[PDB]
Parts: C-alpha cells; sequence; structure tokens
C-alpha cells in the first residue's frame, strides 16, 4: 500500500506515513497575489543551463523525471532569495486530467493545466542526499503550463513518453536543453517550502515564475496517456498527480517585482 494519489493512497492520507504532511512549512500552496509583497532585498536571479547535460527519462510511478549530470558544476541557479549556487538535479512535471487543474502552485486560487519542477541542490552540501537535510538544501524553481500555442521545446520530451509508459521504465535522454522550456519573464514568487510528494521534507526556497509558458493540448494529451503502473498490470493512467494547495501558516510569499 504505496502513496499514491488515489481515493487511498492519495494526499489526504500521506500524514499517516509522514507525519510532516501536517508540517509548519508545507508545500504547495495558493499565492494571494495582493498579499505577496516586493522585495527589496531579492538579488536578481541567474538562470545559467547552458552547460546542461541530461542523461535519462524515467517513470517513477508518479510523474517522469528528466535527470541531469550533477557531479560537475553545470546547469545552475543563483541569485534571487537563494545564497550561494544551487545545481540542476531533474526536472518533471505534475499535471491534470482536463486543462482546468494540473498544477500544484495556485495563483489567486487559479489552477494551470500543470507544472514544470526543476530541481536543484545546494552544493555547499556536497550532494543532493545530504542537502534534503538542511533548511536550505533545495530550490525549485516552477513554472506554470497552460493549453494553447506548442511549446516547440517541449517535443523531445513528449516523443519519447512512449518508451516510459510504465512505472520503472527509463530512456537515454541526452543532450535536451532546459533552457527551452523557460518563458520569456524571470519574475517570480518566492516562499520557504517543502517537497510536494512524499517525504515532504521541508528543505526547499520555492521560486515560482509568474509567466506561464503555453504547450499544445496534443502535447499535454501525452502526458496523460503514461501509466502509473507497472507493465502489464491494469491499466491506470497517470493523470492529477498533484497535490492540492496546503496551510501557508506562519509564512509570507515575497514577488521579485512591483
Ligand atoms: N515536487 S517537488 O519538486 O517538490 C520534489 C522534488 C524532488 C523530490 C525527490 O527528490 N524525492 C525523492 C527523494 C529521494 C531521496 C531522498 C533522501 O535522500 C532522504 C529521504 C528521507 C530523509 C532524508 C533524506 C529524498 C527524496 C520530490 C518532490
Ligand atoms: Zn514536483
Amino acid at each position: 500500500h504505496h502513496w499514491g494519489y488515489g481515493k487511498h493512497n492519495g494526499p489526504e492520507h500521506w500524514h499517516k506515513d509522514f507525519p510532516i504532511a501536517k508540517g509548519e512549512r508545507q508545500s504547495p500552496v495558493d499565492i494571494d497575489t495582493h498579499t505577496a509583497k516586493y522585495d527589496p532585498s531579492l538579488k536578481p536571479l541567474s538562470v545559467s543551463y547552458d552547460q546542461a547535460t541530461s542523461l535519462r527519462i524515467l517513470n517513477n510511478g508518479h510523474a517522469f523525471n528528466v535527470e541531469f549530470d550533477d557531479s560537475q558544476d553545470k546547469a545552475v541557479l543563483k541569485g534571487g532569495p537563494l545564497d550561494g549556487t544551487y545545481r540542476l538535479i531533474q526536472f518533471h512535471f505534475h499535471w491534470g486530467s482536463l486543462d482546468g487543474q494540473g498544477s500544484e502552485h495556485t495563483v489567486d486560487k487559479k489552477k494551470y493545466a500543470a507544472e514544470l519542477h526543476l530541481v536543484h541542490w545546494n552544493t555547499k552540501y556536497g550532494d543532493f542526499g545530504k542537502a534534503v537535510q538542511q533548511p536550505d538544501g533545495l530550490a525549485v524553481l516552477g513554472i506554470f503550463l497552460k493549453v494553447g500555442s506548442a511549446k516547440p521545446g517541449l517535443q523531445k520530451v513528449v516523443d519519447v513518453l512512449d518508451s516510459i509508459k510504465t512505472k520503472g521504465k527509463s530512456a537515454d535522454f541526452t543532450n535536451f536543453d532546459p533552457r527551452g522550456l523557460l518563458p520569456e519573464s524571470l519574475d517570480y514568487w518566492t516562499y520557504p517550502g517543502s517537497l510536494t510528494t512524499p517525504p515532504l521534507l521541508e528543505c526547499v526556497t520555492w521560486i515560482v515564475l509568474k509567466e506561464p509558458i503555453s504547450v499544445s493540448s496534443e502535447q499535454v494529451l501525452k502526458f496523460r496517456k503514461l501509466n502509473f503502473n507497472g507493465e502489464g498490470e491494469p491499466e491506470e493512467l497517470m493523470v492529477d498527480n498533484w497535490r492540492p494547495a496546503q496551510p501557508l501558516k506562519n509564512r509570507q510569499i515575497k514577488a521579485s517585482f512591483k
């Protein structure tokens, strides 16, 4: 009985195996744009993915991860609310069964069709495992997806999904440039939060971009053809793999713009 997104193992059940699910710094959250405040202390955000080295794509039973070689200082995120350098380790998405839902963070309660998470770990901690035990160990850059025009840079990911349809399947995925998934503007909101899936660790500095990228209906439809199940098991489409907004509690969301 593993955690998941169904009626009997979904978000409302996670707290039993992962008590921190009812913690003081859980993610995602609804971003109330009128309550968020411009923060002059934020430094310019720097996304440097020019030397990014992708290696593989994997269906892990809850989403698919495009993994990167993070043994060297390549794709890094710095600046903004961050102190130091954070290295890109993987990206994945959360999406819905319908275009009207799918994102984890919401903006004035608005839900987008999907949300991309580019996961980075603080290099002061040596590696990802050590980083996820620190309060400033990770930085996740979140980007909303809306359905409209296709995103050319996403097509390479879409086309390989046929080969990793079920849980446990992986496929070589080299030379993918994540710069092709970024919107024009880097305006963002930021707040201290957590991993949005078990173990739900509270080690993340969230940076959520205000401008969503557009993807076509055809592209998101292919995301929805993936399976939560393993090969040869009853088919459960991989849709609605998002956690709903959690209590903001004692936190303030800061904006990088006025
Ligand atoms: N959706 S999100 O961007 O917030 C998000 C990002 C990344 C992971 C993730 O990496 N989960 C897998 C994982 C693997 C190992 C450890 C780990 O080393 C550890 C586990 C429990 C306690 C201490 C460390 C933690 C998470 C989960 C969610
Ligand atoms: Zn995620």
